[PDB]
DNA sequence: GCATGCATGCGCATGCATGCATTATGCATGCATGCGCATGCATGC
């Protein structure tokens, strides 16, 4: 609602936010400020802050398309012991339009809408469920695994078409469901189980795991230096207004656009990207991922206050999606991850 | 004693307060059950 008109009186602080800009290292150091209280995990962070830009809401209409997703999927599959479960609380508790399920507690008509009457009046025909009331928003899903089938159905259209179609007694309709999803998921032995291969271990459809941008796979290598931070950090447990004006004004006043070098560039990264994910035993690659690429891209352009996308956002997508996925460790003719 | 006056007396009409006689039809509410829906349990392979 604010977004929409012109409230930013204080010229100060946009001086002050479009110097802080034009610093190298505001990146890293807004990856440092979304989050105070966790981890290490920079690369997570990260994701996240560039799931918050999100990428530019083009028009296609014209073309015949139809609606292209301008967002941003993000999935961690890791072992119950880590702190994907704090990360999704804290995203719930930042971002208004925040909604939140867990497993087996939703049902297919939980989501989406359902019919209904009004206690008070005669009726009320049709009341929204939880994905609609995260249209614009952001929906935590976690424990993936153990949702039906049923439900990933409605899921694979949500997921990619942004729109809901229902079709029932006296009711036809279209509803919007613009939403960005981040989805928590276990291995199927609650281990990474290194002799079984990625694939294996996950036990999801490729068409359901296509469709997600990024895929973290936490993993523990039991590392000295790690052990000795966070139980420094843990033992040691015992500015907001800044970063939330600077993200607001890089969402509501900038539009991102590539030239014909990030063009290239997205083009040589998406023939790479399907060299390397031919072999089997990895997770193969799809025509999405470039699109994927293209949306980090401009979502990268956002942080920087450009309206120009340069190479160097294509390759720090690029270096995301890579390592992301641990592809560079992960032996690629056995489909096994090492250290 | 007879002639006259006359206060008493009786029967049928109207006027006016009380009293007497008359009298089914239309609309609303709770019990029984069909029809669409979503959850959930049980049964295979």
């Amino acid at each position: 609602d604010e977004e929409a008109e012109q409230k930013l009186f204080s010229e100060k602080r946009v001086e002050l936010l479009k110097e802080l800009s034009r610093k190298p290292d505001i990146y890293e150091r807004l990856a440092s400020a979304l989050a105070p209280s966790i981890y290490e995990h920079e690369d997570i962070k990260k994701g996240i802050l560039l799931q918050l830009f999100g990428g530019t809401r083009k028009d296609f209409s014209h073309t015949g398309r139809g609606k292209f997703r301008a967002e941003i999927n993000i999935l961690l599959c890791g072992d119950p012991g880590t702190s994907k479960s704090q990360l999704l609380q804290y995203v719930y508790n930042l971002v208004p339009r925040g909604q939140y399920t867990s497993g087996k507690g939703s049902s297919a008509v939980g989501l989406t809408a359902y019919v209904m009457k009004d206690p008070e009046t005669r009726q009320l025909v049709l009341q929204t469920g939880a994905l609609v009331l995260s249209d614009n928003g952001i929906c935590c899903i976690d424990e993936f695994d153990k949702m039906n089938e049923s439900t990933r159905s409605v899921l694979h259209e949500v997921m990619e078409q942004q729109t809901l179609s229902i079709a029932k007694a006296g009711i036809i309709c279209q509803l919007n469901a613009r939403t960005s999803v981040l989805a928590a998921a276990n291995p199927i032995e609650s281990q990474w189980n290194p002799k079984k291969t990625t694939i294996e271990n996950i036990q999801l459809p490729h068409t359901l795991l296509s469709r997600f941008d990024l895929i973290f796979l936490m993993l523990d290598p039991q590392d000295e230096a790690y052990d000795r931070r966070l139980a420094h950090h843990l033992v040691a447990l015992y500015d907001m207004a800044v970063l939330k004006d600077y993200i607001a004004y890089a969402h509501s006043t900038i539009m991102p656009r590539l030239s014909e070098e990030a063009s290239q560039a997205l083009i040589e990264a998406y023939v790479d990207m399907r060299k390397i994910g031919s072999s089997r035993g990895m997770v193969s690659a799809y025509p999405r991922q470039l699109e994927s690429l293209i949306r980090l891209a401009e979502a990268h352009a956002k942080v920087r206050l450009s309206n120009k996308v340069e190479a160097i956002d294509v390759e720090e997508a690029k270096r995301l999606h890579r390592e992301a996925l641990k592809q560079s460790a992960t032996d690629p003719r056995t489909g096994i991850v090492d250290i």
